[PDB]
């Protein structure tokens, strides 16, 4: 509507543009989406872990979604610390963070579907969100396998697969299955987790896309995934990453993980 006017255009989202803006009537810098009952839900999907959703504007077929706005997103985090690699301790709670977001979409039935660094903002308070939340219902780097699999009533698993998966690029700086293609993507999983079978995940042979011809590639090591992770954050990750859905540990039981022990909230540098 007539009562905002763009800052600068921010990024192309998964769904349309994304544009910084400021509202006139309120004063309140925000994040302008151009894109119902699905939307709606998600304005009383508050958390501080989940980029707040302001407001919802439909005129002529445009639609706009207003959110709060953060200054800067996870992967370009990553890349300008690349050299030095971000602490542990900041790892850490924004591990502790986003699984405490994901822990309260979940506990009301809400996936988030797409979770990937470029949506993940943060503040200088040393606060991370989720952003893009509930907007599902071009990277295939945190798909998780089933999904990949041909699963069309996947769970709040593949989230926690997303975000395992996010966890071991902060640690080794690098992304851990970077598929350039869904048979690309689905293969470096094998590759490392080793090919799945009815053993590790009861139901994997008769899954949509599975194949017989499927090559058979060992289970790797797991110390050679995201060293130096100390044995805590490994064996998190490990269940973070387990094949079955039904054995992937849940938001819940994973903020309960010993690795949280000496959590703490740092703040990264921020150089907006
Ligand atoms: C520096 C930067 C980059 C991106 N972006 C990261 C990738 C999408 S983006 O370019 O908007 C971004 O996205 C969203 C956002 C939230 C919810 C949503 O549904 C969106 O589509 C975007 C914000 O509030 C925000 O403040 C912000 C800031």
């Amino acid at each position: 509507m007539e009562n905002f006017q763009k800052v600068e255009k921010i990024g192309e989202g998964t769904y349309g543009v994304v544009y910084k803006a400021r509202n006139k009537l309120t004063g309140e810098v925000v994040a302008l989406k151009k894109i119902i009952r699905e939307i709606s839900l998600l304005k009383e999907l508050n958390h501080p872990n989940i980029v707040k959703l302001l407001d919802v504007i439909h005129t002529e077929n445009k639609l706009y979604l207003v959110f709060e706005f953060l200054h800067q997103d996870l992967k370009k985090f990553m890349d300008a610390s690349a050299l030095t690699g971000i602490p542990l301790p900041l790892i850490k709670s924004y591990l502790f963070q986003l699984l405490q977001g994901l822990a309260f979409c979940h506990s009301h039935r809400v996936l988030h579907r797409d979770l990937k660094p470029q949506n993940l903002l943060i503040n200088t308070e040393g606060a991370i969100k989720l952003a893009d939340f509930g907007l599902a219902r071009v990277t295939l780097w945190y798909r998780a396998p089933e999904i990949l699999l041909g699963c069309k009533y996947y769970s709040t698993a593949v989230d926690i697969w997303s975000l395992g998966c996010i966890f071991a690029e902060m640690v080794t700086r690098r992304a851990l299955f970077p598929g350039d293609s869904e048979i690309d993507q689905l293969f470096r999983i094998f590759r490392t987790l080793g090919t799945p079978d009815e053993v590790v995940w009861p139901g994997v042979t008769s899954m949509p896309d599975y194949k017989p011809s499927f090559p058979k590639w060992a289970r790797q090591d797991f110390s050679k995934v995201v060293p130096p992770l100390d044995e805590d954050g490994r064996s998190l990750l490990s269940q973070m990453l387990h094949y079955d859905p039904n054995k992937r540990i849940s938001a819940k039981a994973a903020l309960a993980h010993p690795f949280f022990q000496d959590v703490t909230k740092p703040v990264p540098h921020l150089r907006l």
